[PDB]
């Protein structure tokens, strides 16, 4: 029973594309990306942005459950991805560009997140890559929080003030589930789609993947 698209890969289907996949211990099937063409493949996509079609701006429930299509945008929603990273021990790598042309991307030893009850604190380790050589998600471990569910360690309300759903610090150095700013549009944004170490706090980046696969693939 395929619980990632690792095993897709392993069984044969090299070719990158939606796929259905079957998590341990989830009552139904999920659709998902998996890019085939990235390390030596095996990548399932948990969030993807590249034309600002789809709107960013949800409550902790829509968060919760995912939220978009795997043929375009999408987040594949935190229970998928708690109930993933629980399977085994996952990496995470994360591919951005911006409007120039640029591609860049960083990576993570390990990843995974916590249950609902943990806010879906984030846990990462290992970064590395040619996204800036500090990470622009803390490492050190941060709630989840959205419009409706404030657990950033701010005294403001993160959420609010740069949009989406993310792993907000004291609003720390990542949204990229902020306001999608179109060609030209990208500059001076304080609400975009941002990596920090990357292209700086007021770049909205034209294109982002995150994507996770097990260490032993
Ligand atoms: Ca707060």
């Amino acid at each position: 029973p395929f619980r990632d698209c690792a095993d897709v890969y392993q069984a044969g289907f090299n070719k990158s594309g939606i796929y259905t996949i079957y998590i341990n211990n989830m009552p139904e099937p999920k659709k998902v990306f998996c890019n085939m063409d990235v390390n030596g493949g095996g990548w399932t996509v948990i969030q993807h942005r590249e034309d600002g079609s789809l709107d960013f701006q949800r409550g902790w429930k829509e968060y919760k459950m995912g939220f978009g299509n795997p043929s375009g945008e999408y987040w594949l929603g935190n229970e998928f991805i708690f109930a993933i990273t629980s399977q085994r021990q996952y990496m995470l790598r994360i591919e951005l560009m911006d409007w120039e042309g640029n591609r860049a991307y960083s990576q993570y030893d390990r990843f995974h997140i916590g249950n609902e009850k943990q806010n879906y604190r984030l846990y990462l380790k290992g970064h590395t890559g040619t996204a800036g050589k500090q990470s622009s998600l803390i490492l050190h471990g941060a709630d989840f929080s959205t419009k409706d569910a404030d657990n950033d360690n701010c005294m403001c309300k993160c959420a609010l003030m740069l949009t989406g759903g993310w792993w907000f610090d004291a609003c720390g150095p990542s949204n990229l589930n902020g306001m999608f700013y179109t060609a030209g549009q990208n500059h001076g944004k304080l609400n975009g789609i941002k990596w920090h170490y990357f292209k700086g706090p007021s770049y909205s980046l034209r294109s982002t993947t995150m994507m996770i696969r097990p260490l032993d693939f």
